[PDB]
C-alpha cells in the first residue's frame, strides 16, 4: 500500500509541475535572492507602478482588473491539474464542474501563499513584486481585498510546505464531497480517502520532525473557507458601486449561486 501511495504522490507532483509554471520553489528563489532566478521589480507606489507598467482610469481599478486576469489564468491551470487527479475525469460531468466551481478559489489562495511573504506578493510570473502596504493603501474597498490573504499566507507559510506537499494537498481540496449540489458523493469521497492517505504518508516522510503537520494542514481549511466568504462579500460591493466594470465570464459562472 505504501508503495502505491508513494506512486500517487509522485504522479501528482509530476502533474503539478507540468500544470503550474511558477512553483513555490521558484517563488522562494526569487524572494530570497537565489542565483537560480532573477530579482523582481518592486512596485510600492504610483510612480514605481508606472515605471513597472511595462512588464478603467484609476490605479485601483486597473490593478483589480489585472489581478482578475491572473485569477482566470489560475483557474485554467487548476482545471488542467484536476484532470490529472486519478478518478476525477471519470466522475459525473456535473460533479466535475461543481468540484471545480467551489474548489478553485481555495486553491488559488493556497498557492498565492507560495508567492507571498510578510511584505508583499510576486506578480507577473515573478518578474514583479507588489508590496502589501501599497495594496492596503488602495481606495476602499479595493484596499481590503489582499490583506486577509496576507494574514493567511504568513500563517500557512509557517508550515514550510514544499511543492510536492502542496500537490497532494490541493488534490485533497478539489475532491471535497461536501460541495453543494454534488450528485454522487461516494465516488468523490473514495478518491479523497486515497489522496488523504497519500498526503499523510508524504508529510510523515518529508517532515519526519514536524509532529501532527497533517492535522495542522487540514485545520488550515477553516481559514481558507473563511477567506472566500469574505472575498465574495467584497465582490458584491464593487458590483453595485462600479456598474461599468465587468467580471470575466469564467469567473462569473464560478461565483453564480455560490453559497
Ligand atoms: C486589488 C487586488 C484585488 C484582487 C481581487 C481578484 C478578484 C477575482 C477573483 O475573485 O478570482
Ligand atoms: C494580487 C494579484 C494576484 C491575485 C490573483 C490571484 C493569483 C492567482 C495565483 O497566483 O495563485
Ligand atoms: C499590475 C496589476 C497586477 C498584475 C497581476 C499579475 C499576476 C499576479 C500574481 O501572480 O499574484
Amino acid at each position: 500500500e505504501s508503495a502505491d501511495l508513494r506512486a500517487l504522490a509522485k504522479h501528482l507532483y509530476d502533474s503539478y509541475i507540468k500544470s503550474f509554471p511558477l512553483t513555490k520553489a521558484k517563488a522562494r528563489a526569487i524572494l530570497t535572492g537565489k542565483t537560480t532566478d532573477k530579482s523582481p521589480f518592486v512596485i510600492y507606489d504610483m510612480n514605481s507602478l508606472m515605471m513597472g507598467e511595462d512588464k478603467s482610469k484609476e490605479v485601483a481599478i486597473r490593478i483589480f482588473q489585472g489581478c482578475q486576469f491572473r485569477s482566470v489564468e489560475a483557474v485554467q491551470e487548476i482545471t488542467e491539474y484536476a484532470k490529472s487527479i486519478p478518478g476525477f475525469v471519470n466522475l459525473d460531468l456535473n460533479d466535475q464542474v461543481t468540484l471545480l466551481k467551489y474548489g478553485v478559489h481555495e486553491i488559488i489562495y493556497t498557492m498565492l501563499a507560495s508567492l507571498m511573504n510578510k511584505d508583499g506578493v510576486l506578480i507577473s510570473e515573478g518578474q514583479g513584486f507588489m508590496t502589501r502596504e501599497f495594496l492596503k493603501s488602495l481606495r476602499k474597498p479595493f484596499g481590503d481585498f489582499m490583506e486577509p490573504k496576507f494574514e493567511f499566507a504568513v500563517k500557512f507559510n509557517a508550515l514550510e510546505l514544499d511543492d510536492s506537499d502542496l500537490a497532494i494537498f490541493i488534490a485533497v481540496i478539489i475532491l471535497s464531497g461536501d460541495r453543494p449540489g454534488l450528485l454522487n458523493v461516494k465516488p468523490i469521497e473514495d478518491i479523497q480517502d486515497n489522496l488523504l492517505q497519500a498526503l499523510e504518508l508524504q508529510l510523515k516522510l518529508n517532515h519526519p520532525e514536524s509532529s501532527q503537520l497533517f492535522a495542522k494542514l487540514l485545520q488550515k481549511m477553516t481559514d481558507l473557507r473563511q477567506i472566500v466568504t469574505e472575498h465574495v462579500q467584497l465582490l458584491q460591493v464593487i458590483k453595485k458601486t462600479e456598474t461599468d466594470m465587468s467580471l470575466h465570464p469564467l469567473l462569473q459562472e464560478i461565483y453564480k449561486d455560490l453559497y
